[PDB]
């Protein structure tokens, strides 16, 4: 009995850190902007598998971001936790979405990211000093990839870095949770911590975004205390986990393309372009594109009906050969313009330029301070996270010149 299905199981896991899962390359190859998939609980949904339809759909207000909707395309138990938990603005639609997002934008402006560059370099070179002095081998993840953006986002938010063991652990448990209870637990841990910080700030105003939200919006009744907790938690978790994942994966990927990595070292003006290429190619938040239709939507002769789930899969859309010639080839010299690693439209990544600055600084610093960096293990021995979470590795053994 043939087992071929026209709604394959989704998501799928990467077998190579920088290549689409076999299932996804297949989805990519099927003509038409949309394909049926079967989600973990048996329910069916659409995935968007082409670049222009991804942009169009991400821009269509008929696709809601409400993750508490009964028909939201839950991809794992994490989403069961999401569905019964309070929502940050990532799960809101206009006009509510804008009123919350605009409370946070001031920290992420181009001018502000510019003026973070000296601070990001200090943090990066700080953790490099320590790692290089500490041993001849290291886990790049715990010793460098994670602490750097952790310290940077903590200062932006006004979250004390002194508490980093606690909130880094809770962030991991939440984002990488495989069951709903573990996710709810990690969320509750972070929420109680952030609640304490809020009270503290009400007594003694504090620095950072959390400090400003407490002194301004909360005091005016413009945000709920619970919403402020959700907002700070989103930025705190996004701020840690995304750039950390890009760092480890970029290192693995560049070391597998030595000719391009050498070109990069020889001409640092190539770094911003290389960062855009690595973003396109690694697409680490590739299912952070879930939606539910609130009205019927016609998509090139296919119909998304009201109440149906839609996942905009940006890793697949980033490998659209009609936009990126030889899409599965890493090319730090290509134009990776218009890529969807950060989404598109009203929910386009708030932190995108912070992430870009961090990755530029990091790559330049590794090339400068540790040009002999190499993996301490074969790529094959690394353990990749599953396709239900942010892509990456939890451990990355590295070594360098003895
Ligand atoms: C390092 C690479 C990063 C990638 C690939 C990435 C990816 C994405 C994607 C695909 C979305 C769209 C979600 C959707 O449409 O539902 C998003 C939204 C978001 N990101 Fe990023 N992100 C990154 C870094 C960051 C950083 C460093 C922050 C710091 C706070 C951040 C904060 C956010 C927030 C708050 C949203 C929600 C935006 C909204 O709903 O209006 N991200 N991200």
């Amino acid at each position: 009995t043939p087992q071929t299905t026209d709604a394959p199981a989704f998501p799928s896991n990467r077998s190579c850190p920088y290549q689409l899962p076999d299932g996804y390359a297949q989805l990519r190859d099927t003509p038409g902007p949309l394909h049926r998939v079967t989600l973990y609980d048996g329910r069916q949904a659409w995935v968007v598998t082409k670049h222009e339809a991804a942009r169009k759909l991400l821009g269509d207000p008929r696709l809601s971001s409400n993750r508490t909707d009964d028909n939201f395309p839950a991809t794992s138990p994490f989403f069961e936790a999401v569905r019964e938990s309070p929502q940050a603005f990532i799960g809101l639609d206009p006009p509510e979405h804008g009123t919350r997002r605009r409370m946070t934008i001031s920290e992420f402006t181009v001018k502000r990211i510019k003026g973070m560059r000296p601070e990001v370099e200090e943090v990066v070179h700080g953790f490099l000093d320590e790692m290089l002095a500490a041993g001849p081998t290291a886990d790049l993840v715990s010793q460098f990839a994670l602490p750097v953006p952790s310290m940077v986002i903590c200062r932006l938010l006004g979250v004390p870095y002194a508490d980093h063991e606690f909130f880094q652990d809770a962030s991991k448990r939440l984002v990488q949770s495989t069951d709903a209870q573990s996710a709810l637990t990690a969320r509750n841990d972070l929420a109680g911590y952030l609640d304490g910080l809020i009270t503290q700030f009400q007594t003694e105003p504090g620095a950072g975004l959390v400090g400003a939200l407490v002194a301004d919006q909360l005091a005016n009744g413009e945000i709920d205390r619970e919403e402020l907790i959700s907002t700070a938690m989103l930025l705190l978790i996004a701020g840690h986990e995304t750039t950390a994942s890009m760092t480890s994966l970029s290192v693995i990927t560049l070391l597998d393309h030595p000719e391009q990595y050498a070109a990069l070292r020889a001409d640092r003006s190539l770094v911003p372009g290389a960062v855009e290429e690595l973003l396109r190619y690694l697409a680490i938040a590739d299912i952070a594109g879930g939606r539910v239709a609130t009205a019927d939507i016609e998509v090139e002769g296919q119909l998304i009906r009201a109440g149906e789930g839609v996942i905009v899969v940006n890793s697949i859309a980033n490998r659209d050969g009609t936009v990126y010639e030889d899409p599965d080839a890493l090319d730090i010299h290509r134009s990776a313009r218009h890529h969807l690693a950060f989404g598109f439209g009203v929910h386009q990544c708030l932190g995108q330029n912070l992430a870009r600055l961090e990755l530029e600084v990091i790559l330049n610093a590794l090339m400068d301070r540790v040009p002999t960096l190499r993996l301490a293990v074969p790529v094959e021995q690394l353990v990749l996270r599953p396709g239900t979470t942010i892509q990456g590795v939890n451990e990355l053994p590295v070594t360098w010149h003895h």
